[PDB]
């Protein structure tokens, strides 16, 4: 049953204290499935990736057990199977160029090297102030989580590489096989 | 002169996780000079020992020029450091090509993959008297670090390459495509 | 500035006095009880479909 409801790529503004933030842009993957102690739990999954940095890996993984908590602290208005929609909805919207709001990504320190975590946000500038619409904690990954991402990663795009050269050898085949077809209406 | 793939390819090989029984697998191998070393301007040599089905399966030997002569002699080689590798690759690929009588085994010193951290790698020769040994690499398993690098590298390209061939379909998708709407209009006069 | 502060404060907070605004008012006490208490923190909030989206506090 799993499913990504977003893959994409986004401008982000990333900021590790006390350096000044700067704008980069980021990969943001999210995907519900199945997880947990046992398995059996329903997970919604948001992933941070840097396509010019493959070591820079962060991730928030929820179980939909601990989500009444999580719906209070961030006082949330929709049950554990909207939540990954509407988040998608508001972080796709904003890729898309078609929201007023902007991406924020803060590290609690000041290298990639030291730090365990950043919160994302997304914020609303107005003539008063920011405005916080969101706040999610995302832990950076630990090495063996890490190695099967690109390991998952690598196993993905080889076969991806060779699925185009199965699309590229049919319809090579198909297309150049009615040149001849063709050939002999013009004959007539 | 400068760095170079000497060979990549998979090859069918002996795998032994003792005291399991052996099984044969289909192991990738890729062998490279280049520059590297201490002060990174040392020749080297690299093999590099794969398993398609299996990304920690990723074992290597690296050679510095400086480590040589302790090398030939403990091998007893004929050769100087820049013919070895070819040598290494010219039997190897000749094994790969299917031209050689000789057969690849790989040997871990522990039960398990996660157990070990090294293989001896052997060019065997069988004969009706007894096999007989051609050559033998150690092979140590790579530390995190190195192996995060190796998957993040086999990532970005593959991912390039499936790119590219986005873009080679859609040459070809769309140049015949325009072809096919040109004679079919040409039947129909 | 100090000079606009005040002014979009009592701008959102008039704006929602005249019902004008979408926005509601929020007070929360540090206890159960006027009599225990020292302090409560006054919220404008924004409701959406998603969630509350908090504008000052």
């Amino acid at each position: 049953e799993p499913q990504t409801l977003l893959e994409t790529t986004v401008m982000v503004s990333t900021k590790m204290p006390p350096h000044e933030p700067q704008v980069r842009p980021l990969g943001v993957y999210v995907r519900t499935g199945r997880g947990g102690p046992n398995g059996v739990t329903r997970v919604v999954l948001v992933r941070l990736t840097d396509p010019t940095d493959p070591f820079f890996l962060f991730e928030l993984e929820l179980l939909e057990d601990d989500y009444n908590a999580f719906k209070q602290h961030l006082e949330l208005l929709v049950d554990f199977h909207g939540f990954p929609r509407y988040l998608v909805g508001m972080l796709r919207d904003i890729a898309d160029g078609a929201s007023a709001y902007e991406l924020s990504f803060v590290l609690n320190s000041a290298a990639v090297g030291d730090s365990n975590r950043g919160t994302l946000r997304v914020l609303e500038t107005t003539d008063f102030k920011t405005v916080e619409h969101i706040s999610l904690v995302l832990l950076r990954q630990g090495d063996a989580g890490l190695k099967r991402y690109l390991a998952e990663r690598f196993q993905h795009y080889e076969q991806s590489f060779r699925a185009s050269e199965a699309s590229r050898a049919v319809i090579t085949a198909e297309l150049q096989e009615k040149i001849g077809d063709l050939q002999a209406a013009n004959d007539a």
